[PDB]
This record gives C-alpha cells, sequence and structure tokens, in this order.
C-alpha cells in the first residue's frame, strides 16, 4: 500500500496525472487530502505513515524524506471587488501587511516563512472554500489557488490584488516528498517522469 | 542619485535591461554588485542608501522597503565530471548533503534558509568564481547561476547533479527590494513595467 498526500494547494487535475501514473506501477494508492499548512505536519508523524508527499510547503531537510520539484501553480491575492486595497496596488500591496488577511489555519499552530500570514490582523480558517466565503463577503483578503478563483474572477465575485507584485499571480514550487526508501526504485522514477512531463501540459 | 544593488546571481543582461529603462527616467543611476549571500546585509545599512536591490535572496519584509518579483532565473547544482555524486542521481542529490560543499560567505556569517548550504562539510569562497574554480578541480560541487555555467558546461570541463531534482535547472525567483518612497511614483513603476517585459524575452 504506496500511501500519498495531496494538499489543497494542487489542481484537481494534478490529482489525476500522479494517480494514472502510480496505479500502472502499484496495485493499491492510497490518495489522502491535507491543507497546505497541515502536509509536512502530517508525514513527520511516523504513523501516518505517508510514502509520498505532494505540497507547495517547504522545509530544508525532514527527517528519512528526501525533496524534489514536481513543477509550478500559480496563487493569486484576491479580495471583493469593493475591497479598499481593490482598484489600486504598490501601497496596497504595502497595505496587504495592515488590512485582515484571510489565512489557512494549521493544528501545529505553526507555520513555514513560506504559509506564514503576512498581516498582523488575520482570522484563521482551515480550508480554501471557507476562506473565499469570508473573502467574497469583504470580511478580509486572502491568497488561494488559481483553480479555487478562476470561477469567481470572471464572474467579478471576487478582484485580483498580486498582479504588480508578480504579474500572472505568485508563482509557487510544488514539491514531492518521498521516503528516503523509494530512492533507487524504478516505479517511483517512472512516477516522478511521468507525473512531470504531464503536468508540464497542465501549465 | 539612485543607487541599486544587483547581486552576482543575476544574469549580466538583465542588469542592461535596468539601466537602459532608469536612465530615461533618472540622470544620475549607481550600480552596485554584491554577493547574493551580502544584498540584503547591504540594504539593512541606512548609510548604504541603496534605493533598488534585485536580488535572488529571500526576507519576509525588510525595515523602509517593499519586496517584488522581477522575473525568474536557474540555478544549476554542477561538479567534476567525475565527481562521486556525478554520472548518477536521486541518492546523489541525497548525498550532497555529505560531500564537500563549495558555497558563497557571507560577512554577516549568517544566510537565508535559501542561501544557507546544504552540506555539513562546507568550503566558503566570496564569488562565482572562486567557487568554480574550487569545482573544475573536485574539492566540492556547487550552486551557481546559468549564465555562470553554461560555457564550461557543453565543454565538459563541469557536469550537472540537479536535473531529477528539478528539470532545467532550479528555477529562483529575481526580487525588486525597493525604498517605500518609490511605491508611488511612475518613474519607478515605469522601470518595473520595462525591466519585467524586457528579462521575459531573455528568459
Ligand atoms: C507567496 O505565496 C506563495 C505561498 N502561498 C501562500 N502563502 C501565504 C502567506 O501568508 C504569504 O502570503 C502572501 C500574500 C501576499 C504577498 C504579496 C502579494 N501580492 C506575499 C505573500 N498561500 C498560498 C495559497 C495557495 C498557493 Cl498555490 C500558494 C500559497
Ligand atoms: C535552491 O537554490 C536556489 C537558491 N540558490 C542557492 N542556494 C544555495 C543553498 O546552499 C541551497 O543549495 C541547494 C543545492 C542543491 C539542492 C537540491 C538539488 N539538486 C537544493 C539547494 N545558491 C544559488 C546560486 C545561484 C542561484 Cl541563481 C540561486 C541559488
Amino acid at each position: 500500500n504506496l500511501r500519498v498526500l495531496l494538499d489543497t494547494a494542487i489542481p484537481p487535475s494534478f490529482c489525476d496525472t500522479v494517480s494514472s501514473v502510480l496505479l500502472d506501477d502499484f496495485n493499491m494508492v492510497s490518495l489522502i487530502r491535507t491543507s497546505p499548512a497541515d502536509s509536512l505536519a502530517t508525514i513527520k508523524q511516523d504513523n501516518a505513515e505517508i510514502d509520498i508527499a505532494i505540497t507547495i510547503d517547504e522545509e530544508l531537510k525532514i527527517s528519512r524524506f528526501n525533496q524534489c520539484v514536481l513543477g509550478y501553480t500559480k496563487a493569486f491575492v484576491v479580495a471583493h471587488p469593493q475591497h479598499p486595497l481593490c482598484n489600486a496596488s504598490l501601497h496596497s500591496i504595502a497595505s496587504l501587511a495592515n488590512y485582515r488577511q484571510i489565512s489557512l489555519g494549521s493544528r501545529s499552530g505553526q507555520h513555514s516563512n513560506l504559509l506564514r500570514p503576512v498581516s498582523d490582523k488575520v482570522l484563521f480558517v482551515e480550508n480554501f472554500d471557507d476562506m473565499l466565503r469570508l473573502v467574497e463577503a469583504g470580511v478580509g483578503w486572502g491568497i488561494a489557488p488559481h483553480y479555487f478563483v478562476e470561477e469567481r474572477l470572471r464572474n467579478g465575485t471576487l478582484a485580483v490584488l498580486s498582479e504588480l507584485y508578480e504579474p500572472g499571480g505568485i508563482d509557487t514550487k510544488v514539491y514531492c516528498y518521498y521516503n528516503t526508501a523509494l530512492e533507487s526504485e524504478r516505479s517511483f522514477l517512472r512516477f516522478l517522469e511521468s507525473a512531470r512531463q504531464r503536468l508540464r501540459e497542465l501549465g
């Protein structure tokens, strides 16, 4: 049984890219969904016996796992179109650190530099739905995956704030944390090879 | 006088991209070159009076500067073609943390998570030349900008180790740290707009 973690930030397509290839080589494949904020926390619990985590979250070296880059995805800073920081930028981008942020919370209470909130006014939720609900209502601003805001952006229900910080969305590496034991196993190298070249095409 | 920091990791072309645009708007422009390992350390010294730093190094918020993304460049992990970790990977990638690393040193003695050495066996130098000299000689492995190893790679003088970690080179955001005062100044927004769309073309 190959246990596999995919965080909520990973487009649901890339999750079909993996399972397709994995099931070619492996006979039992378990797919677990975590918050980006809980991915590395989960694999660190030995009893969770995760073999592969696909997550946006970064840490220099986890005990017994190796890291590599599967590809890249795009986050966007979004708010209600009538948000103060909306319809403006550069001073707005800076002010994000003052206006209320709707942030992914974590069981560990802790965050990475990458995922920790930027604003001194933060309201925590558990997933990107509860985030973008409290954002459609103009309670604050949030940063969420492209695939979560594509629908609402063209609808005009949500507006982008991020473009002057990073045009075309904030590029974010997708990392593969794999059990060191998979290190010399064509099965896993087949997964990387395929999973990679397929997730280029989505991008 | 607009003082401008460009770290050694920034291709020398992108440094012509900036100066071209900047000199269109500004009448005195000073261009300082730093180690990536010394960029943010330098702008933090108030007396250094840096107005714009273009550097690969990341920190969540520097006092009085705002951050944004200019674009992306590619580092490669390189070694002597007869290096043990050479002509191999995945276990080799993991072993990088054991074999000797030739690392950029810093006046502050300190490094960011991004720039800190990965290996327990590290020999510090001051620039990418001294790095790739001690690497051509097989004293250790190093990670250097594409533009620094393009020549030597096709020559066969150096080999890439990084490809199974991140195919096509390890993508690295180029950051613009700009004095908050430039925040609402078409001059600076002109620089970003131009500098960005021009540095897409190099990539
Ligand atoms: C840099 O984001 C990529 C990683 N990432 C986060 N991180 C949440 C942190 O609280 C930082 O949020 C920031 C918001 C604004 C700026 C400037 C502008 N504009 C910088 C950082 N949340 C994410 C959600 C989804 C994805 Cl794919 C990546 C995410
Ligand atoms: C992740 O690198 C991008 C930032 N960056 C560094 N950082 C030097 C650190 O000691 C980490 O070196 C690593 C070497 C190997 C691996 C896995 C593989 N393969 C991961 C990290 N040095 C750089 C030099 C130039 C540029 Cl453009 C970026 C650099």
